[PDB]
């Protein structure tokens, strides 16, 4: 009997089931309310019913929860201060997808040493998310797979599907069952169609494989997600300007889906240069003054300290994509609250 | 206390675990032998040790087990006949991924009526694969998610990551732990880099969430898949000709990965015209007579009967992409067997 | 270094298929469901004296070959039908006899009878046999030795037993309080009746115990209580099958405020482990039913195609556990009891 | 359409958190590991007659409050250290007393003592208490009532009991054969010693039984056998603690080829269910140790902070199960046995 099973597997180990984590860290009355309301409020932006600017803002990836709570602390004050112009939600991404060897995120490797203590990772991520909501900061994250959401999705008010997974059918099937509103990024080369197609798909009922709260293999039957939109993320060339928005809106209308879209100031719209994020936010501001009726949100990569670092030596600086610092963050948010005050007035 | 969990979920049903299917349909000694051996043979083609041509050929999708076994019976005679020039492996794909509402495949919806009997479908899928292996026909399939492989991967001699998932990180991580060699397709608009990257990634050790054979949520630690390669499936224009092969081989060598690749005669290389698959095969034959040192394989969409139909009314005719019938399949294989005979002699 | 404390004396823990995998392959049929439900109700009536038919739990000491069990059942079925107005005949389908010494652990635990413990196959086989029997019109009884096996096949059982060695165990009483069938509790191995009377009282209440869900995962079970429990007199230091022992036991049952209808085991210690004495016990019981026998709702008999026992399974339809009477004796015994009980019912 | 046959008498089946969830929150510590491993070994030495110290299993009849139990442990720890050359002291940590009538089902099953049966909390609390006791330097003993709970906290147990009710049970003996700790089998509730002598023989061999994995999945468990099993004299219709009974037990044990080293329970049927008689029993044991007492390797005592019992848990450190002796009496009893066994050990 020749072996044919698990030939290239080093190990398969049981994780604690989602219920174990839900038992230790149940969502509280206050978190529940924040999440439920924030999702509704985002739905309204998505469907053109309110004209505030959704701002998804925070670290490229979280590596230290201490600093993330500190960042949240400062961000909350601005969330309240711009609450009439801006709906600020924190970026709480645990991993950046990548091609080469490197750190696989807080869930996967919370100790940043390669011991992959995933049970700790998932506990830590739920805990941070619960603390954020408990202090009054709503959270957003990208879902990279079909299982992790069972651990902490109940605490997420806005989810993302990245450029690298927007065309994947099973990620669309996931999105169709996510309790939060979902943004689909255009593709790494600037293809927008894949994202538009994703919205259509994610709005219908689907089936996909996952585990139950008790941790057992299962088939999930979704009811459809009416709250999806596209995110302009750039490509071979940037796609943030009025000519690119207008054309995106036109494609969206022609597909019978929402022509309210979000713009990412980072990644390929900055040319992977964090200093250009402000240029992009400036261009967005300028659009919100002239007209910009098709814009419902913006994405921004921001931390306490500006820049990137290969090891986590320095407190509050990304080890993934380069972020703008806190001062640049005060300026950008102010700029956007100012421009949008004027759009809302009209 | 507002609800936040599963707001958009109709139902989550626990499935029968893999061990339940494996108890009913354990892999036999002969099947095990064939799988182990066919994987090794394909590995030799990927790495240039052997100059026979891998032919992945079969229906676009399986919607009937019976026709599939009869197809396999005919293919098997051609497999044995051409065994010195070709390595013939049957296409056993249970689902074509699609953007529009339609049939979701044999595993998902075995009764083809929207009843979604997944326990039945997974059983029926493993039974078919076991039966093919037992009669001597190795099998190939596309893995769309991270759970289904635990059901029948042990029976698969070659695996595909499709164009819509080649850039997905989790699917690359899956590939890194599959027991079979894996072909990655270029992107839907022709990007070849995502597949070149995918190879590099998938040769390394990774971690992904999945279930154990007993159906429990698990973390999977992989050892890397050294047998991965690219599949040219076309883009905005087809990419099968010698100039496209040579550019691809150069790019592959520059990434330090295998410069032996596979060409898909169907899909965007035929531009969804089944009658142009033969043309592609002819061009491939010409390249093999002249040089074709960078070609290790071909993909072809073939069925008993040519064409396609919306409902499964006609026996042995595709309900997904249009395929060439049996007569054309005989000419195509004779063509390729002869051309590669000359290449091998050289 | 850091010292081990877990599973020190364990060679292996293997996962079993869950009950649901077996239920998937062998779902209960309309006809089996009907027979089980009706038979449980019909036995209930005997426990509470609504009906004076005699329950006869009868069959092999243990099931070691299914073909033989099926053949046995085909013969028994003709007699079940023939005596249906006087007797309610349910087949014994026990898969293990508990023992103190090393030996065969039964068809569930070791179906291949070679020491491989192919428990997944054994459970599958036990379910298949029980389904087949119910499909042919023969209801089935069994003993439950643990708190997990029942999830595999209880749905196919019309009457269940808790043995002499477990009747006093609290968890087995908790089990019984949640079993869907009526349940017979045996007196202790030395003849204690108290432990069985106490178990009826206990099992009539709601309890909790640990078991697994149909999907196979650790669980707490909250029961409703089993109002259909009774005692079984099985001998001990002295036999307890006679009129005087029956009278003393019924007195004790009324004193505890539980059903004074009881079962009598003709085999085991009441027969002094001699299969030929099963007949003399039944004779005594027939005599009781003729005179009065108002406190008797059933009997238990160890019977097979072939009389005797054997150490290896060389002969077809001869037990490899306790020794059984043969088919001829079985025909006799049932005719005896059917005639004796016909008169009692006429009263 | 079908007649229902499944779970007719079941209120609910609730999935439990699996053992791995408890083991993550409360993993065993290096110190606790060392204490459990060593104490297990030490008790093995007493079972096989290599050390003449007396094993004392002492504590509350049941635990219904962990704060009182931790305070009890702290006081006991001081005598454990004081008498360490004469006595090997281990705390009795039983979470439940099996009973026939309606009553409280213990700390694991009903931690809030109100019938809300929050078993997840109960199991969590049980393991937390055991981990705290081992961490402070006090080893723990318990009774295993079923085949699932050991997966939750057995790794923290230095000595185990199978009580009078379950000693004859096949599955409980099978469980014993795989417990990482030494195991004491109590004689039967009417004085039968044979079932416990048998239990030893059986438990020393390899067995199979059904349980769950640490992941909570239905499993078959293959044991390697438990060579450290012994009997416990707990009385019967009449008490069984005196010289004559100990001698008769010992001859019986030698005759079966099993350890003739035994434990005497001062409480239960040996006190006549009267906590003031535990002291009489201990005095008698002590007289045996001064004379000869070569077959005794331990004793069992039900002791709490406060003496006696209560129906509702109104009073701190006082049993709601069996009546216990108080702390003062406990100090007398331990000084007594230490002094008697010091004389034996010197001989
Ligand atoms: N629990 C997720 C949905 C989900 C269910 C099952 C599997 C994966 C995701 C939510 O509420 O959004
Ligand atoms: N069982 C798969 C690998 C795998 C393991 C676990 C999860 C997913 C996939 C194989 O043998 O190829
Ligand atoms: N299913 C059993 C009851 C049961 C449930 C759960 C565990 C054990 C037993 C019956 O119908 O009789
Ligand atoms: N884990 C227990 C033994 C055991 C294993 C499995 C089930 C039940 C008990 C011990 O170490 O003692
Ligand atoms: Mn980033
Ligand atoms: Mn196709
Ligand atoms: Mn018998
Ligand atoms: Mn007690």
């Amino acid at each position: 009997h020749y072996p044919t099973d698990d030939i290239k597997i080093k190990e398969v180990k049981e994780l604690l089931p989602p219920i174990a984590h839900l038992y230790e860290l149940p969502i509280s009355k206050e978190a529940s309310g924040l999440v439920h309301r924030t999702r509704q409020e985002i739905s309204d932006l998505v469907h053109g019913r309110d004209k505030r600017l959704l701002v998804i803002i925070g670290p490229c990836s979280i590596h230290d929860p201490k600093a993330a709570l500190e960042y949240a602390e400062r961000l909350l004050k601005l969330r309240k201060q711009y609450e009439n112009e801006l709906l600020i939600v924190m970026r709480v991404y645990f991993e950046k997808p990548r091609t080469t060897v490197g750190w696989k995120g807080l869930i996967n490797d919370p100790h940043l040493d390669g011991t992959f203590d995933i049970n700790f990772g998932l506990r830590q991520a739920r805990s941070l998310l619960l603390s954020l909501n408990n202090m009054g900061m709503p959270a957003s994250t990208e879902f990279l797979d079909m299982i992790t959401p069972q651990y902490y999705a109940d605490l997420i008010s806005w989810g993302a599907i990245g450029a690298r997974t927007t065309e994947s059918q099973v990620h669309r099937e996931l999105a169709s069952g996510l309790s939060c509103p979902v943004g689909f990024k255009n593709g790494t080369d600037g293809n927008l169609k894949i994202a538009i197609d994703a919205i259509g798909a994610a709005s219908h009922s689907h089936h996909f494989l996952s585990v139950t709260k008790a941790g057992h293999s299962a088939i999930v039957h979704t009811g459809g997600n009416p709250d999806c939109h596209v995110i302009l993320r750039g490509g071979k060339e940037p796609n943030y300007d009025a000519e690119h928005v207008s054309e995106a809106a036109e494609q969206l209308r022609a597909a019978g889906v929402t022509d309210k879209l979000m713009i990412d100031c980072s990644h390929a719209n900055s040319r992977k240069d964090y200093t250009r994020q402000m240029e992009v936010a400036q261009d967005i501001a300028a659009q919100l003054e002239q007209d910009g009726g098709n814009i419902m949100g913006v994405m921004v990569e921001s931390h306490l300290v500006e820049g990137r670092q290969d090891k986590p030596e320095v407190y509050g600086k990304s080890i993934t994509d380069a972020c703008i610092g806190w001062g640049a963050t005060e300026e950008l948010l102010a700029l956007l609250a100012g421009a949008n005050k004027k759009r809302m007035a009209r």
